[PDB]
């Protein structure tokens, strides 16, 4: 009977205007207006299933932030990830017991930042990934970009650890890795190429993890609102509508990808697991 | 020989986010980063051609603004429009002896509060307009809404004063409507469908006028900088991208839709026209 665990890797500040597109825009009473600077988690998730263990994204990589770090000093500055040791996947996952080595399947959400920093952990697993967000990550590292979403120093690591990628092609949907386990290919929309999960546990019934598809309840309304910088705008709203349609259809609960009151109430791999 | 007027229709300020995305990001350096409230310029284009005149643009209605006019009080708040008496559409159209009857044509760019405002004024001209921009602003007036971009009471007067429509096809492009003035189909992007016009004058050579498909020269770039909130951002960038080749291969100006540096530079309708 699978278990499923929410691992949480640390906190990310940002810019508010960034998750929910002109959230307090400026007006004649207030012509300056200030923005606030949000906090978020940066989780993971973990399905022990007899099939064999699937992880769900991999947060930030260790050595992201500080004077060594591989995020740009502009980036670093502008969505700053803190985390404690004991928020690193690696170590997560050792408090599970569980070695990367045993990962079976890692489902690359993107590859952000804060989704795709601990691929290179993961030599064994196959590695799961929108074939036009392969392409479009790749070009921003053969353009040799310093700054910015993809981390040139996290790809340059995919590369040299030589990773055994599946790339979901972009007609493809619905892919079935394990009893009531399901890969939903969103598409185009938040970046070039966005998977989710539906996830059957036979206790807590349909889960659908939406990663960046949907940063928070905010975002997901009605009405539904937009991040500030956005791929694709059409996409980004066509997939929202996607992932309420199957959420109805299916009776699932939609866990978003960094909503600060919706994680407060999960259970953490610290305390338990979901079944 | 057609002479061509730049007729100022005003000021509209608004938060410079809308205008370019993400302008200044919140930091750590600095969490709440003000923005600021941007002014520029609202305007419209005549071409007094041979074959009959031809009016770019409406700008806004004389009635938007105050208490008890058509704009919705929240829009009022966020993209306050100023204008003298003198810069009211059928004020300068008067100063230059054109009567609205004597224009042919119309070319509604889009059918935004500030870009359609006095389409009413013209019973006699054949309105031009992006097939799925009209079906989009019609939709919205059967909706009865009171804020936003599309003004109830402007569509309602386009409505009871029976306008002669013709709608561009989304697949139709270089439309010619006389020597030297040809219609640019470019399509959904800032909104359901884009359309500009490239002019040919036998001094000046070609401009494109953009309107809000390129905002201003910031927009424009490189690198294209698109606005913060976007109806379809890949539509945006794919028109930005056909601006900059039909500017190339026909060695064309291209007059951005609210530049500021760029419209202190124009020769004015009181001041003269080009050729
Ligand atoms: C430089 C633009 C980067 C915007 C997109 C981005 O990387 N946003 C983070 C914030 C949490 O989810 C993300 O991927
Ligand atoms: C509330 C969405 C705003 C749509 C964008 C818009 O209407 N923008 C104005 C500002 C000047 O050019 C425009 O059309
Ligand atoms: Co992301
Ligand atoms: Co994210
Ligand atoms: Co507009
Ligand atoms: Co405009």
């Amino acid at each position: 009977q699978p278990k499923l665990y929410v691992m949480d890797n640390g906190r990310m500040r940002m810019d508010k205007n960034w998750m929910i597109a002109m959230h307090n825009p400026a007006t004649i009473a207030n012509p300056n207006a200030p923005t606030e600077f949000i906090e978020f988690p940066i989780y993971t998730v973990l399905i022990d299933h007899p099939e064999g263990k699937i992880l769900f994204d991999t947060s930030c990589n260790p050595d992201s932030m500080g004077a060594q770090g591989r995020w740009g000093e502009a980036t670093q500055s502008m969505f700053p990830w803190t985390a404690s040791e004991e928020c690193y996947l690696h170590n997560r996952l050792e408090q599970l017991k569980v070695r990367p080595e045993d990962i079976k399947f890692v489902i690359a959400s993107h590859l952000h930042l804060d989704h795709a920093g601990c691929l290179e952990m993961f030599t064994n697993a196959t590695i799961i990934v929108h074939e036009d967000e392969f392409s479009g990550a790749l070009q921003t590292y053969a353009r040799n970009q310093t700054e910015g979403a993809y981390i040139w120093g996290d790809i340059d690591a995919w590369i040299k650890n030589n990773l055994n990628w599946r790339t979901i092609k972009r007609d493809e949907d619905n892919i079935v890795l394990a009893e009531g386990i399901k890969i939903l290919n969103f598409g185009s929309g938040h970046a070039w190429g966005m998977l989710g999960l539906h996830v059957q546990l036979p206790e807590k019934g349909g889960i659908i993890l939406a990663s960046d598809a949907v940063y928070s309840a905010e975002s997901y309304g009605p009405p539904i609102k937009p991040p500030g910088i956005i791929y694709d705008s059409l996409g980004f709203v066509r997939s929202v509508e996607k992932i309420k349609r199957i959420a109805k259809e299916t009776n699932s609960e939609v866990w978003f990808g960094h909503d600060s009151e919706q994680f407060k109430r999960f259970r953490k791999s610290t305390e338990g697991y979901y079944e």
